[PDB]
Formats: structure tokens, sequence, C-alpha cells
């Protein structure tokens, strides 16, 4: 299906052999600290190592200014990248934060605003030649046709990315579940996820422990592993290449079993 | 989709509103005992109650002779049925065991041999007017076309059932995952499960903690919740009306989330 590999500098990711697991890193910051403290960064590193040991293929790291956001995240990327042999993505929508994070050692950019909040981030991406995840987002829930609108919206991000020099192969899409969508809309997007495929890019799903799962099951954030699991399984069936998750152990197993079944 | 309800005597099951959960009952027998002992039956009852409390819609209860099999199972059905307001299925392929179990208070018959080991069980079913689950089974793995063969095989069971007087509405099918199939064949059957639907009957999936999950994940029986989960999710996507499971709590949540998503 994919005639290319996601090239991530020193690491290469194969889009065909298995669903790729993106682990979500704890960023619990130290009070008293601007960033880089031993407690912050060591807690971070230990979590990255755990996620690595549990089957994570990527480590995702990401109010508050840009000056600060950098002081916070840069020390973490520097440490995790040295100590965890695994590609790193920076979870930011800010061009300068993305620039700093890549200089620090991040391999992938992860923009929850699909390059629309700071189009210059697409230029950063083009320049450094790193994959960029463009997630579906908007400031309203005023759709006329959820999926058609989503696809139009995502496609507007593809345009910004390609206009900036981003190679097709460095583009990944994200339905932006839990964003700018009612609970019912999130379920509808899940139900029709396979439609994103016609756009011709790898798809990352990010549903981990989200509010719509709590809304279906009526369970708090810490009781959402089974709901996340369902969404991950459905997502894999519908052709997604990555899943962004907190529970790396559990979701790796479900993903692996799904992979085996869908052949 | 279903213009009828599964009628189970005092209980009625709706095939449309949600995936129905069949909990698998522990039958840990007492040594020294022929059956009916306080420890056996109380352990059984407590488990049925737990499964009830965890979201189970049916309680499934089932070397060794027929005389004995009855002495073992009958006391359990009598107690569980009195004390757990939930339909009960007897897991047997023996006509007389099925007869005794229904007299005891079982509502559904569950035949892993699809009425081929003891065709008279279909007559028991017709007579008492209870739903019967016909599972796919055979004494060899010598297929020419797994799915086509399976469908032919299941259909041979439908014939035995209908020839005996079994109303269409009292028929449920089961792909018989983990039976007469290599690991690779089990995965293939999972992958193509939706094909069972053309037969026009409700489908029950029974994959809980099975060996093929252990074979994909390389994990022991007690470490198979995530694998079971995957198979349950896939199965629901492919149109199954029931799932037969050990982990009632966890699988109820995954099922419920799947239901919400697939609308
Ligand atoms: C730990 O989870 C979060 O930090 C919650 C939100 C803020 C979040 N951040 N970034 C994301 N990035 C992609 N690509 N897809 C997502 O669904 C997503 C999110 O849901
Ligand atoms: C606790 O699990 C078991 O007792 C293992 C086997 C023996 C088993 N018994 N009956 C079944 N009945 C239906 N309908 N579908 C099944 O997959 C199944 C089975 O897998
Ligand atoms: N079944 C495929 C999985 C590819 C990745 C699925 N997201 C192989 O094996
Ligand atoms: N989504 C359906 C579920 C029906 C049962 C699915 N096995 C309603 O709600």
């Amino acid at each position: 299906k994919w005639d290319y590999d996601l090239r991530c500098g020193e690491y290469t990711l194969n889009l065909n052999e298995k669903t790729l697991i993106m682990g979500i890193l704890n960023v619990t910051p130290d009070s008293f600290s601007d960033g880089g403290s031993y407690n912050e960064v060591d807690a971070a590193v230990r979590h990255a190592k755990e996620m690595r040991d549990e089957g994570a293929h990527i480590i995702d790291i990401g109010k508050v200014s840009v000056e600060e956001e950098i002081k916070r995240v840069v020390p973490m990327i520097q440490a995790v990248s040295k100590e965890v042999k695994l590609p790193i993505s920076i979870d930011t929508y800010k061009a300068e934060v993305a620039k700093q994070a890549i200089e620090a050692g991040a391999h992938i950019i992860n923009d929850i605003w699909g390059a629309k909040a700071e189009p210059k981030i697409a230029e950063v991406a083009a320049h450094y030649d790193v994959p960029i995840i463009l997630m579906h987002n908007r400031d309203n829930m005023n759709y006329r046709n959820l999926m058609a609108d989503m696809i139009a919206d995502l496609y507007d991000s593809i345009k910004i990315a390609k206009d900036a020099g981003v190679r097709d192969e460095n583009i990944i899409l994200d339905p932006g579940i839990g964003f700018a969508k009612t609970p019912e809309q999130n379920l509808e997007a899940m139900r029709n996820l396979e439609q994103l495929n016609v756009l011709g890019y790898p798809v990352l799903l990010g549903t981990s422990r989200k509010s719509f799962i709590g809304h279906v099951l009526d369970l708090p954030v810490e009781e959402r592993l089974e709901g996340t699991g369902a969404t991950v399984c459905l997502g894999i069936e519908k052709g997604c290449e990555f899943v962004r998750v907190h529970d790396v152990k559990e979701m790796s197993r479900m993903a692996k079993m799904m992979d085996a079944m869908i052949g």
C-alpha cells in the first residue's frame, strides 16, 4: 500500500508492516522552575523509556509564552533523544517552538492546528525536511457535512504545507477527534474515518482517553482504557497508520492483534 | 436490521439496541462430589452474580459421562436461574444433557457441534422452542476454501435444525473460532467474518482468551485481555450480535463503545 517509508533522520518508519504506536509523554513541570530541572527531565526520560519498553514507536513531546514553551520542552527533547533510541515528535503549532525542538533533536512535527495557526511552521517543516502531522481543527462546530467539511479543512492544510515546500511523503493527517466536534460528531467521524484515505496520506488517530469516550461509557479519564481500545481497533480497521495513546502497553497489544487479523 | 426479538421464555433479548454479552461461567467442580455440593454451586452462583453486575446479558453454563454431566450441571442451572435474573444457556452437544438443562431452567442451547454430534438435540430444541446456537465444527482442518467451507458446514447445521422443526428465529450461528482451524485459519475467519451474515441469522463470536490470540501476541491465557478485546471489536464491526467472553467487565465496555461508534 505505501511505496515509501517515513524518513525520520536516523530512524525509518515502515507504514506497511504494522500500526505504529505514538506514546504520549507526561510533561508534569516543576514549580519554581522555568524548565530543565532534574526532576522534570528525569521523570520525562523514565516515562519515555517505559513507553519504549512497552512497544511505542514514537515519543510525542509537548496559556504559556513561546519563550517559555521552548525552555520547558527543549531540555526534554535533548535528554529523551540522547537516552531513548526512538523518533521524537514535538507537539506544537508554533513555528519557533517547532524550529527549536528540531534543533534540539525532534524528528517529526505535530501540529494540532494543521499549519493554520502559524503557517510559517510549514516552512520550518519544509526547511528541515521532517514529517509533519496536520490535524483537523477549527474554532467552531458549525458543519454542513462533517466528513466533507473535515476533508475540505484538512485539504486546506495540505495546501499550506505543499505551498511551503513540504514533500507529499512528509505529510501525515489527523482527524482531530475531540476537537471542534460535539460528542455525536466525534462518533460520526470515527464511524466514517475510512474516508480520510482518499486524500492519499498516512493517517494518525488520536482518541486516547478523550471526553467522548467518557461520554459514551460515562466513566472518568482513568477508567477509559477499554473505550480507547475500541476506538484504536476501529481506527486500525479503517486504515490508520498510527495511533497516539497514553496506555502504550495495552494499546500495543490491541494494535498488534488487529494487525494480525486484518492481515 | 432484526425484525424479531430473541424470545427466551421469561426474558427477551433485543438484537438491535446493543451487542449482547454472554459471560462464561466457571464450573470448577468439587472432588469427592458427583455434583450439587455447596462449594461448587455457591462459587458458580457468585460468579454469575458478578458477571450480571459487570454487564453480562446471558450466563453460559457448561471425558465425563452423560449421567454425570447432568448431575454436575443441573444443580448449577437450578441455583443460577433462581438467583440471577438473566437468561441461561447450556453449553452442551448432547441431546439428553440439553433436555435436562432446560427442564432445570436453561433458556438457550449452545451446541459446539452444531447439532451434528447428536442430531436429536435439534429435536429437543424444536420441542422446547428455545434458541439454539449452532457452532461451526469438524474433525479435520482439510479445507479447500475456509470461508466457503465454513458456510457450507454451518448451513448443514441449519438444515438439521430446520428439518427437526427449529424456527428460523431460534437459530444463532457461531464461526467456531479456535476449533478445527490452524492459527492462520482462525485469523482468516476473523478477517472474513462479515460473510456469515448472508446466511441471515444472528452471529455469536467466541474468541475469549483463545490460543490463536496467544499465538499472535505470544502471551499466556491470563495475559490475553487486549487480544480478546481486539477480536471482540473486529467481530462487532463485522456485524456479530453476541460475544462469548470471560472478562465481562472489560468486554462490556469495549462492546458498548463499539456499538456507539458503529451507530
Ligand atoms: C496528551 O494529550 C493531549 O495533550 C491532549 C491534546 C491537547 C492533544 N494534543 N495533541 C494532539 N496531537 C495530535 N496529532 N492528535 C491529537 O488528538 C492531539 C491531542 O488530543
Ligand atoms: C470457557 O470456554 C470454553 O469452555 C472453551 C470451549 C470448550 C468452548 N466451549 N463452548 C463454546 N460455545 C460457543 N457457542 N462458542 C465457543 O467459541 C465455545 C468454546 O470456545
